[PDB]
């Protein structure tokens, strides 16, 4: 009574405000996660199955249409009596009615939701980025109708972002769903960190006369491609020893560290994350 | 006993470790590379599987970030060909490290008692 349905307990631990003391282990409680199991094997499992098989489906099909995007100049593109012309249009016009129906699923989730401005952009990260790229797509359309060759970016950038979408489904299988709560927190926490302290040291240093040029040269260095002589030898040395040799293996080691102590609280997360899914699949 | 409880550990970690980390690996590999080679014009990159070897070059250390020109946008190219470090070589690759390491200290028992079974066998 007033568990699986009603202000159901459900519905409240689920849809939190992001600053419950236990949000993450309210679910753990004995006759939570037990429903939750039977709601998901019984119907909420295939469900989300065919949700990803369409999602796969929509992103191989907007990867072939922008693949085979024509290269003329000023769009928009006249369609020649061709099949091949019939199955790229068809595919951009399924493209743009996905992002459509993404972005109206966003503004659907905003609006009913109602988040408060700070668990919008500290929780449901998702839907943000669903949401965005919809945007990335309309965006894209406005620009191709306008005639303007920047649309391709905009497509470019909405395309990298579905294809990295594609991690939100790895929730539903407990190991892959575990590790991509593992990717967020590592890139929450430690990436943020490192990138702080890692970006003053490259600018500081690269501070080729140009210091795009420059940044660019010494960024090569943190990725195993550094010169040494692209164009002194002190400022070099000195950067090598500090971000290269230090701070990458330190962020090495911090990474070893949260993968030891969020073990428990990854698990947690992916319940609540899957919990979230068996509510919206019930009400939707 | 050695060669054999670092043969079990091997097993355990292409089963585990290394299948997690391919699959989110090849997802990013395969969504950037769709990104660059769909941003460049034409050329000798134009084609998927060129620009997936150049951008697999960077998970071994080989990365070129200037491997081509053929494109506009040279802002777009470049934020790409970054997003996709960041992501893999940053993060995912020391991530892969760190859960490697997890996992050697979790199966020391368990790798002698495979590699136990299997000498009975
Ligand atoms: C930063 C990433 C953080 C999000 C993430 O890693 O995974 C989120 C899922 O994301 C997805 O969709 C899948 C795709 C993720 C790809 C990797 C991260 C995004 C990077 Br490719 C970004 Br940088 C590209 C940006 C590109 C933008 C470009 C902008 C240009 C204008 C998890 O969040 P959640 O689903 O809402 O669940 C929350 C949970 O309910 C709550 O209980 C808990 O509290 C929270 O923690 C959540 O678990
Ligand atoms: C229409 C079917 C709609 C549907 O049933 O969902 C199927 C897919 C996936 O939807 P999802 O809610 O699981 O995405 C997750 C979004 N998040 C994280 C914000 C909740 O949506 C879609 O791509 C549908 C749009 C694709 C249309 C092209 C068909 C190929
Ligand atoms: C996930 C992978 C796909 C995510 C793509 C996100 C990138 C979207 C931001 C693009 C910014 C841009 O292109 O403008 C160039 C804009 C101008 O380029 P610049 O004059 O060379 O510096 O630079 C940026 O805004 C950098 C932000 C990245
Ligand atoms: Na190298």
């Amino acid at each position: 009574s007033c568990i699986d349905t009603c202000n159901s307990v459900l519905e409240v631990i689920a849809y939190s405000s992001s600053e419950t003391p236990n949000r993450h282990d309210m679910l753990l409680v004995e006759p939570l996660n037990r429903l939750l199991q039977d709601k998901w094997d019984r119907f909420v499992k295939r469900i989300f199955y065919f949700n990803f098989f369409v999602y796969c489906l929509y992103m191989i099909i907007f990867t072939a249409a922008a693949y085979y995007r024509p290269v003329e100049g000023l769009p928009p593109y006249k369609l020649k009596n061709t099949v091949g012309d019939y199955f790229r249009v068809t595919g951009e016009i399924l493209s743009v009615s996905g992002g459509v129906y993404f972005f109206f699923r966003g503004i659907q989730y905003f609006l009913q939701r109602r988040p408060s401005l700070k668990s919008l952009f500290v929780d449901s990260y998702s839907e943000i980025l669903f949401f965005v790229q919809s945007l990335f797509m309309l965006v894209s359309v406005v620009l191709y109708f306008s005639q303007r060759k920047e649309y391709v970016a905009s497509m470019v950038f909405s395309l990298a972002m579905g294809w990295t979408n594609m991690l939100y489904y790895t929730r539903g299988f407990q190991q892959m769903g575990i590790y991509a709560v593992m990717i967020e927190k590592m890139i929450l926490r430690d990436l943020c960190r490192f990138m702080f302290v890692y970006l003053v040291f490259l600018f500081g240093f690269s501070t080729y006369n140009s210091l795009y040029s420059t940044c660019l040269e010494l960024f090569k260095f943190t990725i195993g491609m550094g010169d040494l002589e692209f164009t002194f030898i002190i400022l070099l040395l000195a950067y090598v020893i500090l971000t290269y040799i230090l701070l990458l293996n330190m962020l090495i080691a911090l990474m070893g560290e949260t993968v030891n102590k969020i073990a428990q609280e990854s698990k947690n997360i992916w319940k609540l994350q899957r919990a979230i899914t068996i509510l919206d699949t019930e009400k939707s």
